């Protein structure tokens, strides 16, 4: 451990072992100085043009954190093609972490001449929060991941958190967390940092699509032995009376047959079309949205429960706020055009789940009599019933991996609505910060705190290794499957590759459910 | 020198069977000043050269 000797290597490799796969990825980072080393109250109120639905209260800290909670940090696009073609599922088991080659630099600005020189004595402060005593920011799909392409250099985000509020004011039950109250390890150049984490048990991910549906689980050749009500009014003519008639279900009346299972839950949303001439001519993005009400606020049900996107031959329809939407390379932040975003599709789960843009079913409404016509009622929102089945939302190449289950008394089927894995004890947050170095103090005493600092920033590498567990394919199916493939004809540039200017780019969101399985 | 390589083509355009190799995908050893690097290779059998 000296100045003139490096303290690491470059490990970026993926190995396959039958039922395991170990992926390692290495990047290079740089950390600036946040808030000029100060804690700051930040808030938003109901004054101005703002509404009550968008207010907050919180604090902002000089610490920066690491986010690798997204699948493209670990999987090269060939390895994503090896994964989804040959397996019925996967879950992770354990991971590791390693920071090394810390360099700390200082900058000086004198009359346009900006000089950068080494600093060999300054430190950085890194610690992990294992016992979960902080707010958990990860798993909320923010920016700042490791880059998809290994040759790129990225910038570390900033750590800030929210508390309770009443408008732009706090309450008595609010909290303030000072991040210099936790034990941390200080590293000069020539040091390093590492730890090792172990996942708990979790269900496998369902990386398959059923080849069969709930309404078609019967034998097409044998009648049933169990009747139903088939006729109430006679058919002799116009002199009809009331009667009772019964029949057996068979091959020609397969909608009337008795069934054992129910489709999944429904929470209906509004339908919009990709052809702009077929929609209503008003701004209905928020007024017609699907919302859930929570303490005088209307939060957007995004992306809602796991429901199918569109039925057969209707690829142009999609729910307004019920799917994941991914932006292309160099898309605008506000008011991006339709040709600049990528819409995903969850048509694989229509074998069990209802379509998000249609109702669940039809129930009875009153008590029919001799002088009373019977009435029906359309169910738009249905909770759980005994005997339902459903499928969770699919995972993607650039979607998130995990999410922390909130510590409450009760929860029901704790899978994340953005897809991925549900964990009670997630991977811990890692917080990094430059230790301050003062400027020249006065010669006489002063009890004020020092506010004149030397401007610094740091850099180095990072290494993440995650081991996955697999489940192999074991089907007896005769005809060929469906595989993810490339395009055969020529193009201007190769997909999943660099530009002629050096810009990496992803053409399309890749799903996971391509193989088949019977119900 | 500098390392560059060629693939298949049809005119100034690629085809589907083309390849892209990213050279930061292989394991490599990083050297500061004061380090070094070495290896050792062995040839297979080959006929003698006819220097006559």
């Amino acid at each position: 451990d000296g100045v003139g000797s490096s303290s690491g290597n470059w490990h970026c490799d993926s190995t396959w072992l039958g039922d395991r796969v170990i992926t390692t990825s290495t990047r290079t980072w740089a950390l600036p100085t946040y808030n000029n080393h100060l804690y700051k109250q930040i808030s938003n109120g109901t004054s101005g043009g703002a509404t009550n639905d968008n207010t907050y209260f919180g604090y902002s800290t000089p610490w920066g954190y690491f986010d690798f909670n997204r699948f493209h940090c670990h999987f090269s696009p060939r390895d994503w093609q090896r994964l989804i073609n040959n397996n019925w599922g996967f879950r992770p088991k354990r991971l590791s972490f390693k920071l090394f080659n810390i360099q700390v630099k200082e900058v000086t600005q004198n009359e346009g001449t900006k000089t950068i020189a080494n600093n060999l004595t300054s430190t950085i402060q890194v610690f992990t929060d294992s016992e979960y005593q902080l707010p958990y920011v990860l798993g909320s799909a923010h920016q700042g991941c490791l880059p998809p392409f290994p040759a790129d250099v990225f910038m570390i985000p900033q750590y800030g958190y929210l508390t309770l509020n009443n408008g732009s004011q706090a309450v008595g039950r609010s909290s303030f967390y000072c991040l210099e109250y936790f034990p941390s390890q200080m590293l000069r150049t020539g040091n390093n940092f590492q730890f090792t984490y172990t996942f708990e048990d979790v269900p496998f991910h369902s990386s398959y699509a059923h080849s069969q549906s709930l309404d078609r689980l019967m034998n097409p050749l044998i009648d049933q032995y169990l009747y139903y009500l088939s006729r109430t009014q006679t058919t002799g003519g116009t002199a009809n009376t009331q009667t009772l008639g019964f029949s057996q279900g068979g091959p020609n009346t397969m909608a009337n047959q008795a069934k054992n299972w129910l489709p999944g839950p429904c929470y209906r949303q509004q339908r919009v079309s990709t052809t702009t001439g077929q929609n209503n001519n008003s701004n209905f993005a928020w007024t017609a949205g699907t919302k859930y009400h929570l303490n005088g606020r209307n939060s957007l049900a995004n992306p809602g429960i796991a429901m199918a996107t569109h039925k057969d031959d209707e690829e142009r329809f999609f729910p307004s706020n019920g799917i994941l939407i991914f932006g292309k390379q160099n898309a605008a932040r506000d008011n991006a055009d339709y040709s600049d975003v990528m819409l995903t599709s969850e048509e694989e789960i229509k074998t069990t789940n209802p379509v998000a843009t249609e109702e669940y079913g039809i129930v009875a409404d009153n008590l029919q009599q001799q002088n009373t016509a019977p009435q029906i009622g359309t169910v738009n929102s249905q909770g759980a019933l005994p005997g339902m089945v459903w499928q969770n939302r699919d995972v993607y190449l650039q979607g998130p991996i995990w999410a922390k289950i909130p510590h409450t008394d009760g929860n029901f089927h704790p899978s994340p609505l953005m897809g991925g894995f549900g964990l009670k004890h997630p991977p811990p947050q890692i917080l990094i910060k430059n230790t301050p170095v003062p400027a020249d103090p006065p010669t006489t005493f002063n009890q004020s705190k020092l506010n004149s600092f030397i401007t610094q920033y740091s850099t180095g590498q990072v290494s993440v290794e995650i081991e996955w567990e697999l489940q192999k394919e074991n089907s007896k199916r005769w005809n060929p499957e469906i595989q993810y493939t490339s395009n055969y004809y020529k193009s201007t540039s190769v997909d999943f590759a660099v530009n002629t200017e050096g810009v990496y780019s992803e053409p399309r969101p890749i799903g996971t459910r391509y193989l088949t399985r019977n119900l």
